[PDB]
DNA sequence: TTATGTAATACGTCTGTAACTTGTTCTTATGTCTGTTATGTAGTTAATATAATTGAAGGATTTTAAGA
């Protein structure tokens, strides 16, 4: 499964790599491999789309086994925003009292 | 003997948690202004009428000022 984001950002879940490319089959500028919980968060954001994911479910998915301090949620999002160079918060948007949504240009299956 | 290659071990270290902190954004409690009704104040009334008032009660002794 291949995911396109704004600004020609391509994420490959099978190989789990994110990079800049005009052609999905030909990486141009490699960003690299996100961490594990980063992959979980990305998959959650891509798996409720078009609808956003409620905070309780992402909380229960990122750290299911132990209830974690709340800040970690937001902090994890920061890194998932930062690794995908989403400085303008255009890849992860936050809808108040609704959750977190991701922007997908297209999916290649 | 000495290269070699595994293995213990100690130290960086990349990343996941969490603390400190601010934006800002929304909600609510409060202080204030304004309009209406109830309260509080005040002035006037034109047959004539012209020295209260109500009790209350078997006290027994002292000392001290006024009156003569």
């Amino acid at each position: 499964v291949i995911y396109q984001f704004p600004d020609n950002l391509w994420w490959n879940e099978a190989s789990n790599q994110v990079y800049y490319a005009q052609d999905p089959m030909k990486p141009e500028r490699l960003i690299g491999t996100p961490s594990i919980m980063q992959a979980k968060l990305l998959k959650i954001l891509c798996e409720y789309h078009p609808s956003p994911c409620p905070n309780d479910q992402i909380i229960k998915a990122l750290w299911p086994h132990g209830f974690i301090s709340s800040e970690s949620l937001t902090q994890a999002i920061k890194r998932t925003r930062d690794f995908l160079n989403d400085e303008h918060k255009t890849l992860i948007e936050n809808v108040k009292l609704q959750g977190y949504r991701i922007n997908i240009i297209q999916v290649i299956v």
